[PDB]
This record gives structure tokens, C-alpha cells and sequence, in this order.
């Protein structure tokens, strides 16, 4: 374990994430963060030279799931059915990211950083790749749209509707699906 | 007559022209100034910041928006209400459009702490509208599934090459099948 290695650099996005989600991204500090580590800020500023890039680097990892989607999609006859299981993996790949959302939407610099990232704006660009109908008007091309973003943005309006997420996140998913088959 | 609010208006309207031609990172203080013909100093009499401006468009464009929970307040509360006021959110946000282009384009240098503030006001006095008490957990995600489509669309939407006023047509007859769906 050397101190510019590639543990202690996940271990300062762990203690990060901790101090994100408890205290809130605006109200964490870099010094904080030092501390929770108990290194000094130049070894922090080695792995990291500002807090938005930790963030980013959270949203990284967590992504896993949605990049092994992707590798799985593109193997895929490109079938209606296709579309389907994608937004039902698509669905379930979301989960690991559930404290990241609750970050988004304690901080508006948060979601800022992280919705105009180039990042996370590449992961649900490479997911429309598979949504994506060749021969499909403006209707037909809108509502396979409808389908995924109902799924994308599903963390942040299902915070306040009811208890348990998956029977939310099942439901949300059951509808999103039908506004798939309303493709036609 | 320089100091009063038919000049803040004309800085509005002169600087959300200049942010649609030649872009919001592309456009400074003076360019404005110059635009317009008055001093620098007269321009940050009413603003004091370039994001100061954008702040104060987007108050404006979001007046039907405002008008509209007013008059959705004194509605009986019932579905067909809630396709009106679900109709008539989707053509308050068609005049915000400029504003949503330019959140979607600029990138770092655009803070959003200060619009946000007044947008995540108006998507909760929404939501407090389009929310019914006696349902269920699925008919419940319905209608805020068709309340995020609607709302999110300037930005899921921005990819597809149709027509914007045929895109928004499609979306919003999308999201109202949805939210038919919560009925019963």
C-alpha cells in the first residue's frame, strides 16, 4: 500500500462519499476530507486537485453496472425485446447509484457537476445507442425517448412518493415499459 | 430614467437575445453594454454579475408557469384537471426553452444555484397539485411519471433532429396516456 497508489485513492472516495451523504457536498471541505483520511491536503491534492473531482470519480465507479450493460446490449440482435431487458438492467444498474442522486438533490452544485459532466452524459448517450430506431418518425422516436429518460430521472422524483423503493422502482419500470410498447 | 425597471427589462431582453445568437460563455458584460448603449455602469446598476441576468430571465419566463399554479389552485382537483394544468405546463415551458438551451450547452462556468432555487419552486408547486392523496403506490409513480416527462423533455428531447413544437406535441401525448394510466 504505497500512499500515491490506487488503494489509497479509492479509500479518500469512500470516506468522501461518507462525508458527502451525512454533513453535504457544499458543507464538505477538502480539509475534512484530509482529516478523514488523517494524511495531509498534499496527499489528498495528489490524487485528487479539487472536490468536483472526486465526485466524478464516485460516479465512476458506480457506473460499473451501466458500462457492463453496455458491453451486454451491443451483443444483442437489436430487437424490440432488446430494448426491453436493457431498461430492465438499465433499471437495476441504477441502484448502486442511489446515494449519489440523494447528493444531487441535497446540492445544486452537485447536480451541476455531475449532469454537464461528460462522464455521466456518455454513459445514458451510450444507452440510447440501443434505444435507438432506425426508421422511427418523430412520434415513434419520442416515446422510445419517454421510455428511458422515465427510468434516467426515476431517483429524483420517487424520493418523496412512498416507503420501499423497489415496489417504486418495479412500478416505475412497469409503466416505463409501456410507454416503450407505445412505439408501436 | 435610467435607473428604473423599463431599463432592466430592456437588459433582459438585449442579453437573452445575445445568449441565443453567439452563446452564454461567448457573451461578457460589455458586449451587452455595447449592445444595448448605455455604460457599464448603468448596466451593473441593476446587475451586478452575468448570472445575475440569467437569473432574472428566468423569472420572467417562468411567468405562466406561476399563473398557472395560481389558477390550477381554484380547480375542482380532479384528472381532467390535472391533464389541463399537465397541457398547459408543457406550453409554459416552450417559452423557456432559450433558457433550458443554454443550461444544456454552457457548461462549468454557468452556476445554477441561483435559478434553481426558483425552478425547483416551481416543479414542487406543481408536483403539490398533480399529488392525490387516496392512491396507490402504482398510480402514484404514474403520475409523476407523467409530470417528469413532461418537465425534463427540453432536455431528454434536444437529440432527436424532429420539429421542436412536433416533439414537445408527441411527449406531452405520451405523458398524458401515463398519466391516464394512474386512473382507477
Amino acid at each position: 500500500p504505497h500512499v500515491r497508489g490506487a488503494n489509497t485513492r479509492d479509500k479518500i472516495q469512500s470516506v468522501a462519499l461518507e462525508l458527502f451523504i451525512e454533513r453535504g457536498y457544499e458543507k464538505t471541505s477538502m480539509r475534512e476530507i484530509a482529516e478523514g483520511l488523517g494524511i495531509t491536503k498534499a496527499a489528498l491534492y495528489y490524487h485528487f486537485k479539487a472536490k468536483e473531482e472526486i465526485l466524478v470519480a464516485i460516479s465512476q465507479g458506480l457506473g460499473g453496472p451501466v458500462d457492463e450493460l453496455v458491453a451486454w446490449a451491443r451483443t444483442q440482435p437489436r430487437t424490440l425485446e432488446t430494448k426491453r431487458e436493457v431498461l430492465r438492467r438499465y433499471s437495476e444498474a441504477l441502484m448502486g447509484a442511489a446515494p449519489l442522486f440523494r447528493i444531487m438533490q441535497e446540492s445544486g452544485a452537485a447536480l451541476r457537476t455531475l449532469g454537464i459532466g461528460q462522464t455521466l452524459n456518455d454513459r445514458i448517450a451510450a444507452i440510447g445507442e440501443l434505444m435507438y430506431q432506425d426508421g422511427a418518425s418523430v412520434r415513434s422516436q419520442v416515446r422510445i425517448s419517454d421510455a428511458l429518460a422515465s427510468v434516467h430521472f426515476g431517483a429524483f422524483f420517487l424520493s418523496a412518493i412512498e416507503g420501499d423503493p423497489e415496489e417504486k422502482r418495479k412500478a416505475l419500470l412497469e409503466s416505463a415499459l409501456e410507454t416503450l410498447d407505445s412505439s408501436a
